[PDB]
């Protein structure tokens, strides 16, 4: 390019099985859609492919851990130093207006960080209902709230395009 670059570290989360790797897929420019086993989770924590538009030839790593980060400058071939950012984009997935036990564990220890998390929207059968959980949200002031589906690209775009615009600085 021209001196221009950019990027930052992106986790993806909200429960085991919720509309996540299916999410994946849909931001990962790429057609072909693959899915593996968490077969364990890698100590990288980075199973959400590399999504970078800018460069094909780019690799990422979003750790988010000191052991993960020290695997991370490992794992893509790199000396065991110093240099990585932490989360900046931490959005969840939730199905519909379902409440797990497992919901909560895993979005409390979230709401207590320096960014924002921004909550999907559910739109499910029963109107009289789905705004009720709408705007509780369980706590927490979500960033923004955007509706969309797994199949259906009801609102994959405008997480997409509040993806790009979030990452910034760093020049590979």
């Amino acid at each position: 390019g021209s001196l221009l670059r950019e990027g930052m570290k992106v986790v993806i989360a909200g429960r085991p099985n919720a509309g996540k790797s299916s999410l994946l897929n849909a931001l990962a420019g790429r057609e072909a859609a693959i899915v593996t086993d968490i077969a364990g989770t890698t100590r990288d924590v980075l199973r959400e492919h590399i999504h970078i538009d800018g460069m094909p030839l780019h690799i990422i790593d979003t750790a988010g851990l000191r052991e993960a980060s020290d695997e991370v400058e490992r794992i893509g071939i790199e000396r065991a130093w110093q240099e990585i950012e932490q989360a900046d984009r931490v959005l969840f997935m939730v199905d519909g207006t379902t409440t797990d036990a497992v919901d909560p564990a895993e979005i409390w220890p979230e709401f207590i960080a320096r960014l924002p998390a921004k909550l999907p929207i559910t739109v499910v059968r029963n109107k009289a209902d789905i705004t009720g959980e709408t705007l509780g949200m369980s706590e927490v002031n979500g960033h923004a709230l955007i509706r969309l589906s797994a199949r259906t690209g009801e609102g994959v775009d405008v997480l997409r395009n509040h993806l790009k615009q979030s990452m910034g600085i760093h020049r590979d």
